[PDB]
């Protein structure tokens, strides 16, 4: 039977192709991530198909209600037999379900405009002429919120008290802030994110320093699931092939714009 | 019951301590995974045996027999708990152990005596002046012995046929016949022990190009192990909180000593 594939609308790992309407069914969608579920049903010999999560969220317990939201509550709740899609491996989510060994590598990083005096996460917290900030909800802001290293609690209490506010509510805000501000913003994300935007035109932004964290986006399946096996071995052989770097590769320097 | 540890001798992930005759048990060993062995005991609320693994590899299956060596090895037959090692996470290991999520990201990389004229494999691959070669029982050769990559295929198939041997048994061998062989041996080595080695004395040897692939350590415990879950876990809740990048920076610090 079919495999419930759920996964998100996110830019380059899915997107519903420019002539989706011309097409139907897993057709209508590319990126990354739908290579990347191709492949997975290929190694573990499945059909699938591919939906939207419908509240287009990842996936976080509520605190009153204590209900998983998102791609991870679409499985938790029985719902969608696996998710593919930028899910990041955590503890709270590890409780829940079963997650692959990672298939992709990422940390919290600084997005500059090009020009713009910052080499490190302590080069910014040690000043305010260059303001910076994160979205205004997920996990970047709780890695602030909830960090008792130094630096980044001293990010944090400067991140809450700034004015004007330096969160934003979308990355196409945060990257249009950094575009805009003369080198006077700088935006904390995904270092995925981050590589992907560098390849966008105008070629105006990069990705400074290192990292401040480090952890992996996962395949994840239901708690005790027969597919999970399969699927991190799938995972597995497809990072020993070079194929997961053909991927990223694929989608964010053969197509991106800045060479 | 004490939870048996199998660990590899390793800077600086487990080392004895200078005056370790002075001391006794787990306290005789320092470094990264002897921390992260306290730290994962303490999170988990089980004591704990540091252990060597018995013949000094990390693991690897015989294609005659199909047996597994090292730290894998005493896993799978029943002569340890828990390795917590620079351990690779790897398909064919996967399919007989169970293992953490990575604690620590690592890829193949060159290691060669200053001045040797290689700049990334594909230099390598195109040449035989130079030698080359990697640890055996490792997780790189076995790397490089499935690889359908053109240019690994090829370094393989150079490294197979390669006289006198390529390989060597430890990766301090690999170390010692860089340093000695005047330009002419490059070792195929994980980046972490590349980039250890270049920052200490006698700074004579240097990484190349860039990793040849991205992968991670994992804890491994036997396939199936009641303990696989709780450790697992552990290590998400150790890097949510830095402590895995505290380890890190810790060990691998750089006392500019080259
Ligand atoms: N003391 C120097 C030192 C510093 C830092 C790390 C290490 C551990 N280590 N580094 N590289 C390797 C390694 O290289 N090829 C292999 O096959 C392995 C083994 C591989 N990890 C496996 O699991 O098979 N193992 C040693
Ligand atoms: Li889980
Ligand atoms: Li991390």
């Amino acid at each position: 039977k079919t495999v419930v594939v759920t996964t998100i609308l996110e830019s380059p790992y899915v997107m519903m192709k420019k002539n989706h309407e011309m097409l139907e069914g897993n057709e209508r969608y590319e990126g990354y991530c739908v290579d990347l579920a191709a492949e997975i049903a290929k190694h573990c010999g499945f059909k699938y198909k591919l939906t939207i999560v419908g509240d287009g969220k990842y996936g976080a317990r509520d605190a009153d209600t204590k209900i998983w939201n998102g791609m991870v509550g679409e499985l938790v709740y029985g719902k969608a037999d696996i998710a593919i899609a930028p899910l990041t491996i955590t503890l709270v989510r590890e409780e829940v379900i079963d997650f692959s060994k990672p298939f992709m590598s990422l940390g919290i990083s600084i997005m500059i405009k090009k020009g713009t005096p910052i080499e490190s996460a302590e080069d910014l917290s040690k000043q305010t002429e260059i303001a910076y900030g994160t979205l205004d909800s997920g996990s970047t802001k709780e890695f602030f919120r909830r960090s008792k290293i130094a630096v980044f609690d001293k990010m944090w209490t400067y991140m809450r008290s700034a004015e004007p506010s330096v969160f934003v509510r979308t990355t196409a805000e945060g990257v249009a802030r950094v575009r805009k501000s003369k080198g006077k913003y700088a935006y904390l994300l995904e270092s995925t994110m981050n590589e992907y935007i560098e390849q966008r035109k105008p070629c105006d932004t990069m990705k400074v320093g290192g990292n401040l964290d480090s952890k992996g986006y996962g395949i994840a399946t239901p708690k005790g699931s027969s597919l999970g096996n399969a699927v991190n071995l799938a995972v597995l052989k497809l990072n020993e092939q070079g194929l997961l770097d053909k991927l990223k590769n694929k989608w964010w320097y053969d197509k991106g714009e800045c060479g």
